[PDB]
């Protein structure tokens, strides 16, 4: 791979049906990558495959269910052996989201959220580890949140599993320095995806986007693409000094105060 | 209570039965409140009832195990009786640590920690809301960690579940405004605890300690009773204003770099 492009490495975004996993796959792919991604169905992971390589895209799909654990450890193995034991790449992007406050949660909305956005992306990330050793040059991203240092309307469990995610990101930075890899997380603020539109149904939850757009220094929404290429930069030969770092793609929002 | 004590108030304080915990009990007793501990050992809570009654302190345990759903109402549910439903404070203090590398983690390793650090903190929050809220006047405090904000070797996981913590203090000030609760952290640097003679006992694990006390200004451990002034400070109604911060007392730990 050069050193502005991935031409030849070998990727693994999970969550790339839609939305910013699906902008991560088409930018990554775009460069070089070669990728394998999942989705909890079929149909549309094989609609997207059809997209995809209709523009040369080398991509590879398949269902996972990454609340099970099981199911997990499946999906390495297959990955694995897709990529022949090497893979550069791993891109934490699955999540989902619970609107409700804090003490309206219910041990199986906890439970469900804890597994898939934090859990899930731990689990793979530890499994992925001698295929990312043994790619000689790995890179791990995590896909976090602004809502993970920061309070946002019902997002308080959801921002508590990116908190968490976040500092699994600095440690593995340094645990795994000696094995060639560099991890760094990635905060999108607030990207035009299908999990916004659906927020914005709610004549509430619509309000409360509102307020952190007009909070933003751009004030609008980012797309996929800005956020897949932050995403895809990380992983180029020409950041090899950058680990431990957990970057945001907001627009603006972090630093804003009193705007 | 005064401006600067709690004379009349009532408090909770997850494992009071040795350091920061069992400092705590003291410094809030001291002050003028009642307080209610727990720890997993009935004898030892009982020489500590001995050692805080002889003093002259209101105060009552009752033994938990805070991994333990069934056993966290079991125990809001007499604090609330004790108290006659109403409950100024509340210190979320106990939590265990698992030294190992994110990768060598098990699963049962993963469940527990994760379990007393991040969930009963959490729960217990929650179950004590009304009582906080009853008592017009809340104040929660979670001892978070300097790891839950910086990598520290055998704490990648430990330190995700304060970094999770970290982000629930945030929200919950938010969440918990209008009911008249504060929500704080303080994240302790060294502090000279049992956690922390247990661990020296290993000669890298004494390596590693030295490391972050050469590390601080003060270039010492702290004190119990250095961690929990800040503790009851913040309860204080001369604190009214401190509201969703997460405080470090750490001998400098947090604003080094290259000392
Ligand atoms: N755009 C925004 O407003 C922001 C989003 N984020 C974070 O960005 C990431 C992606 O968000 P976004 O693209 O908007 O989300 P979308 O809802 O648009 O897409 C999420 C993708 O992840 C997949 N997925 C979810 N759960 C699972 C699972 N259990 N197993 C396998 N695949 C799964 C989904 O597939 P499927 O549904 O078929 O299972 C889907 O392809 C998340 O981690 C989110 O927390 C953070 C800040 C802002
Ligand atoms: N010491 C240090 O240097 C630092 C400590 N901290 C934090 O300070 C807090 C207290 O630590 P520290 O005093 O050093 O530790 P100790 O081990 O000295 O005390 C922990 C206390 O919590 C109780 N406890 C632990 N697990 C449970 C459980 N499952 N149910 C009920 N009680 C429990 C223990 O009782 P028992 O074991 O008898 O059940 C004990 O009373 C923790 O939140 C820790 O994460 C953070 C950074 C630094």
């Amino acid at each position: 791979a050069g050193r502005w492009n991935l031409e030849g490495c070998t990727a693994l975004v999970t969550g790339g049906s839609r939305g910013i996993g699906y902008g991560i796959v088409e930018e990554l792919a775009s460069l070089g990558a070669s990728v394998y991604t999942c989705s909890r169905n079929q149909k549309e992971l094989n609609d997207c495959l059809t997209q995809w390589r209709s523009k040369g895209f080398k991509v590879e799909a398949s269902v996972c269910d990454l609340s099970s654990r099981s199911e997990r450890q499946e999906l390495m193995n297959t990955v694995a052996n897709h990529f022949h034991g090497k893979l550069n790449i791993l891109v934490n992007n699955a999540g989902i989201v619970i609107y409700k406050e804090a003490k309206d949660y219910t041990v199986e909305d906890y439970s469900l959220i804890m597994s898939i956005n934090f859990e899930a992306a731990y689990h793979l990330s530890v499994l992925a580890h001698p295929f990312l050793k043994a790619s000689e040059r790995g890179n791990v991203v995590f896909i976090s949140s602004v809502s993970g240092a920061l309070a946002v309307p019902y997002e308080a469990v959801y921002g508590a599993t990116k908190g968490a995610m976040d500092q699994l990101t600095r440690c593995l930075a340094f645990e795994w320095a000696k094995d060639n890899i560099r991890v760094n997380g990635v905060g999108p603020g607030v990207i035009a995806t299908s999990l916004v539109e659906m927020t914005i149904q709610d004549p509430e939850q619509k309000e409360n986007l509102n307020k952190l757009i007009d909070r933003c220094a751009l004030r609008r929404m980012g797309e996929p693409k800005e956020l897949a290429a932050m995403v895809a930069f990380l992983c180029f030969p020409a950041a090899s000094y950058v680990t431990g770092q957990i970057i945001y793609v907001d627009g603006g929002l972090m630093a804003n105060c009193g705007f």
